[PDB]
Protein backbone atom coordinates (compact mmCIF):
# COMPACT_ATOMS: atom_id res chain seq x y z
CA UNK A 1 0.00 0.00 0.00
CA UNK A 2 1.22 3.42 -0.89
CA UNK A 3 1.10 5.63 2.49
CA UNK A 4 1.44 9.42 2.46
CA UNK A 5 3.11 11.85 4.98
CA UNK A 6 1.84 15.27 5.10
CA UNK A 7 4.59 17.60 7.22
CA UNK A 8 3.76 21.06 9.51
CA UNK A 9 6.68 21.59 10.23
CA UNK A 10 8.10 25.00 11.93
CA UNK A 11 10.36 25.05 8.58
CA UNK A 12 10.05 22.51 6.37
CA UNK A 13 6.18 21.81 4.92
CA UNK A 14 5.48 19.45 2.81
CA UNK A 15 4.11 16.10 1.33
CA UNK A 16 6.22 12.59 0.97
CA UNK A 17 5.16 9.20 0.29
CA UNK A 18 6.44 5.37 1.16
CA UNK A 19 5.05 1.73 0.10
CA UNK A 20 4.45 -0.94 2.86
CA UNK A 21 3.09 -3.87 3.54
CA UNK A 22 1.46 -2.80 6.16
CA UNK A 23 1.04 0.69 8.69
CA UNK A 24 3.39 -0.11 11.57
CA UNK A 25 6.10 -0.67 8.97
CA UNK A 26 5.46 2.98 7.48
CA UNK A 27 5.27 4.59 10.48
CA UNK A 28 8.89 3.07 11.34
CA UNK A 29 10.15 4.66 7.73
CA UNK A 30 8.23 7.81 8.37
CA UNK A 31 9.73 8.26 11.83
CA UNK A 32 13.08 8.04 10.76
CA UNK A 33 12.42 10.51 7.84
CA UNK A 34 11.45 12.59 10.19
CA UNK A 35 14.25 12.09 12.67
CA UNK A 36 16.87 13.27 9.86
CA UNK A 37 15.01 15.54 8.67
CA UNK A 38 14.70 17.20 12.47
CA UNK A 39 11.16 17.11 13.05
CA UNK A 40 9.62 16.79 16.52
CA UNK A 41 6.27 16.66 16.31
CA UNK A 42 2.99 15.09 17.20
CA UNK A 43 1.27 12.35 14.76
CA UNK A 44 -1.84 11.42 13.48
CA UNK A 45 -3.09 8.34 11.38
CA UNK A 46 -6.31 8.16 9.84
CA UNK A 47 -6.61 4.44 8.31
CA UNK A 48 -9.58 5.38 5.47
CA UNK A 49 -6.92 7.74 3.54
CA UNK A 50 -3.74 6.29 5.08
CA UNK A 51 -2.14 9.14 5.72
CA UNK A 52 -0.03 9.80 8.53
CA UNK A 53 0.81 13.45 9.75
CA UNK A 54 3.07 15.38 11.84
CA UNK A 55 2.97 18.94 13.40
CA UNK A 56 5.49 20.67 14.90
Amino acid sequence: MQYKLVINGKTLKGETTTKAVDAETAEKAFKQYANDNGVDGVWTYDDATKTFTVTE
